[PDB]
């Protein structure tokens, strides 16, 4: 009954979005998670270096879920609703080292930012717009992947 | 091993402790998932109204966290270690009204602030300082139940 | 005699983002003439969900002419370049409750975000950059009229 | 002993003001009153609205008492003091809806700018700088009223 | 039905303010206009010498409109009540020097400080409040006026 | 009907903290009254180590309503309210001295931070959160009162 | 050649203002000169005082001169031009208690609200908004020298 | 001759107190010390980490200290007075590495959380308020603890 | 190895945007170079109408260095660096008025714009976020140069 | 009888800032005269481009009489007492074009300048200190006559 | 080893340093029990003159300890290290009246201004930039005690 | 024809600015390089302990430029610029460990305050306040080094 035009291509969208609405939301849990169990002798560097990027993606969060209701769908931010649209296993990680959580952490990213230039170019038909959304987010997301990726290499490991 | 002084009375604690931090995180995301599926014709009073009230959880979600992993013991934020310790079901509420909403959030808080005081009678000999926290949480998030309760009350609604 | 590159294609989108700079414009002042006529019981919050949004659009503006001046052409800014471009009536609703000017706006944004998309389209092979700038206006566009259409609906009103 | 210039005129003009410090003092008092006592579905849009008012007319305050000081009188500002000056029944309305309250208040206001615009003549011809502060009060008084207003009417309501 | 005092004597400056209030959004789509179509080697002192003045006028805009709305009438807003209400011919000039545009808008300024200082009279047995909108609103116009003669003239040109 | 936990309990809390709403609002009055009343060589320092308590007091002033709304019952803010629970003489002191005012401000502090002493006990069994509010604001209130003790001392004066 | 309005009535306010325009550049040098000379046990209380004072008549300054050039008239601002304006002796008092200082302080602001208030009515039929600025300035110093009085005297001194 | 209430009972908490504002005094240099004088590849990290813990605690010295006052006793701050109630040796760790400074400081601060604890213990009963100042100070004395000890820790080191 | 996806596309864009970190550090610098150099009866203008454009570029620095360490490759920033990539001559102005350096920056730009444009399509299949950052990029850039032509063109100079 | 050391050697410094003291305050009104008198084309750059250097020197001024007035001797900031020391003939330059005032200001700060290195010199034995707060304010005020110069001249006018 | 240049010369400056980073910290300490401590009618005046010279000196220990680690050498911080440097007695005044304590830091000062004016003149051959430091706080030392000192003076006090 | 005093003296100094002028402009580049290509597990601590230094010394740049420009000399900033001073082989290090780029800064600042400590004794004699321009850079810069090399060592390393 109401997006900003296309009843079907739309609803397409709003789904694609959904999927990556629950990703971040599992994506800030588990940087936060990470963030009050990394330890070691670079712990607050690291610790700090995550609390804008959960600030950042939390975010995220909010311009998926306003974009979905833009397009008319609901979404869906309850921790069932994100088992629901999961795919990773949850962070299984716990109190643990930079370098464990950082390689684990890469991992995380791996799939995150894989996905949302699937959805990108999913999008780059159906709707500009929210291809757009995603395109500035990936760019931030990837961003903080090399900032984790870099803790650990070196010739180019 | 590490902790402030007691090796049991904080393990104690410790999980009294992640029995909330799991609660926020819950709550924090049923917040989010809320403020973007609130509609009607008073729908950005509410919504507003709620996002100090999460960007405050969230934060009382790193307070604990962080006091746990203080006690010694490794905090847990991951979606799945939500479900683990949640004890209601997720909330049930999609796209609807303020007034359904709030009454839907209204049952939630009660969960929280009944299990919070709970917790907080529990801490008064084993961890005073632990009991503070929750002291200082329960007065914002029972002055928030009170936002939310007012939405819908005269005589004595 | 000045664009960034080519002097027809360039002409070409100066014409497009001229008629949207009279879109914005006429826009800026129906948004802030709904604002200072808006009323009933859920006036306030309506009264200011608009301020940023006029301030947004205002900016949007700037942001039109000054591409248009950089693309060579000159911008039209002055009320009767507006009526010259207009392409609906102008807003007809004088003091009226929330619930009529919501309506009325949904409908004068159902032209903005229709017209902008056109435009973004038009613009995918003529200059790239503009179409950025309208992609970036759009989706803030469109978030708006969502927050003025979440406000009179449930089902899917 | 001490004013800036009319040993008489200023002692007139100074309990003028006296009328007015204890008229605002009441007047925020009722306003946080009704602040925090306000309800049903749209209470933080006004409780909220009301905030910016009650700094305000607190502010108002002190500009009056400080200035009776100038003139060279003393002002009072204890609660006996705003009975002794007072000249409405104080604010018989306790928890309650929002309109309510804004009846109330509306009808509050109604004292206020009555009276304050009435000071304003009286003060034409004592002294001009006395008439400025209250001309200043007045449109940000008279405004807020409209405020209020603005919550119940319909083509006149 | 509602006014603060003069059921009669108001609805007269209520129309003297939708006079400037028209007159203002002119100005400041005008002033707008001038900024991103002024030129030469001196482009950014006055293009940006305005940017305050657009700001502030816009802003005299919801000053005058609130108080109408204050008043009772309703304020007018759109592009079709300015043409309705102006008394000039609109802004004929396009892109083109900064002594060419001062000279036009010292012009344009004349009809508004001319018009206003009318108005102020006007306002002087009408109502007061208003009459002290459009006094510091006066003063800050004449101001700007100032700004952009000083642009032409040595001994007194 | 509505609080956190214990329908009587609370309302006896209810009647604990509106005996101390009264009071306060008598006191940010009481402090503003003398603020604006002091004088002699020492009146800057005084004059402003008040502000900060006036705007401090007045906001544990919106802490203990909310609280009284939190806990179920209406709280009372206008000034017959106060005179209700008012258990003191008004502030007697018109102009004067600093060190006459600080005198009469002591005793003002010694019934405040007695009773309020008195409510914390009476709360420990009744409501611990209550008893953090007035815990947290004793801390501030007392600190305040020895501000203005030491201005008239130096053995133990 | 350039005023708003009246070409005589404007030159003959210019001068007024002018005189004002002296009369604060004396002022805001002698403040100043004040706050760096004052001693005793009560120093930093006025020294400070005193500063923003100095900045606001500073600017007081800039708003008059600015306003003679809006007027036509060229402001004259040098000290050359101020002793040439000037109608006191200039402050006599050297390093010197406060009470000195202040009293002395007292005398010259007796000169500035004297002067200024006829320079007010003067301008009732001159210019209005010249007129108000003066009167705005007027409450400001006025509440200055209420502040700079307040430090001598006990039940009238 | 003056406190909040109780001459004896408080006294014992003055003296109390007065064992803490010194401990944190020489935790504040200590900190200071070790963040100058820490070193190797993370020095940055707790260089700064540091940082806002002797910002914090140096208030926490002016938070003690101030309420010993507020007690009636006198506060003592010299560097004499805190050789006379220290306990420790001070720190006696030189230019050193990290690892080296941070298990030197989980000592320092293992007396200090230690002893804290047992003054709220000691207080509960004497002086609540004052208990309080401590339980917050420790919730965040307790806190940077951890951050120095999880810079050397693993699996539970 | 490391990038976002393809081992290839990546390595090829890497060298895209190391021919552009190394222009803009050129530019930066030259902007610079020309704002200190700059003369004549408008430098100021122009000395800060270029001061954020530094500040700006400096910040497009970062971005796509911060990107290439992200593709994998390692980004090169050394002055040696800029000679390598650096397709002009050196900026050739040295002191010198306004008007010359503005054609002088005109030239600049028209590099950076034209090959920045040229790096866009040949992004739009290879690496879309890439093309992204120059989008952005572009517009800002090219906004900049219509600043600069703004200063010396009527008809169409 | 009071100094930092040398009773003589100071009252030799004590005489050189307050001679520096009266160079500035004749400085920051001709600076403002000129400010509020500049004209022409070039004008509010310049208008501008001097407020900084107002609000500067105003300062450099607290900074001589502070230092005076540490030294031991009082410092003296009348009108009349800078005529005393003042050795050019005062600002002649009255209304006028940018062109004319900074040639003339140019020259104002050749004496400034001039005489603040001839104060240096004189102070590398006399008084360090007093010799590094003008080393301070030269380069502020060298760069800032550059700021001047630079806007007449190309080859080296 | 390591320092700027020359492996005694710096060795040297270092413990000349380090008699000071040990003034300072004996200083804020001070300072800070003297804040505290304070007493009479005009305590709240020096009470704050003080808390910027705390913050300042505070950072003045920073400034040289970090210059110390910089020359090579590790600086000494800890209260044991400050009695090893000391040169006075301990600050011997507990509470009593502003009088009272400002002869007391008058005469603290007095050790402090001496001493670091002495490592001045001692610093002009050996290392020019540890001379720039210490001149700097130099003048704000001394600042502070003309402070301190004006509270106490009329003729010459 | 034109600097602060003396044709040649001047000159000199000009000559021995651009030299720093152009080791900073190399610095900054050299730094940002050098953040960029940071690499390891304490990579985010360092690359950020650089932007700071970044920011600084580009400021630097400015400070010295204005400062020649000043002294009349032209200041010269381009790439083509600088490897014409400069004298150390451009920063050869790429992709690399902390331990690797910091080895590598330590040197290369190591240049920078050898050169700048030479130029602080030329200076001089010949202009003062430009060698307290460096003299302040100088400290900066060698405290920055300081952070540096605190990186790598231990007992002295």
């Amino acid at each position: 009954t109401i997006p900003g035009l296309s009843d079907k291509k739309a609803s397409d969208v709003a789904d694609l979005l959904q999927k990556q609405l629950s990703t971040y939301n599992d994506l800030h849990l588990t940087l936060k998670h990470v963030h009050w169990n990394v330890v070691g002798p670079n712990f607050i560097g690291v610790h700090e270096m995550i609390d804008p990027q959960v600030e950042l993606v939390r975010g995220y969060a909010d311009e998926v879920a306003e974009r979905i209701a833009t397009l008319g769908k609901s979404p869906k931010g309850t921790p069932g609703a994100i088992i629901k649209d999961r795919t990773w296993d949850d962070y299984s990680v716990e109190r643990d080292t930079v370098q464990a959580h950082l390689a684990a952490l890469d991992l995380v990213y791996n799939g995150v930012i894989e996905d949302t230039r699937k959805s990108i170019e999913k999008l780059e038909d159906l709707d500009l717009v929210s291809q757009d959304l995603l395109i500035a987010h990936a760019g931030e997301l990837e961003k903080f992947q090399w900032f984790v990726r870099a803790h650990l290499e070196s010739a180019g490991g």
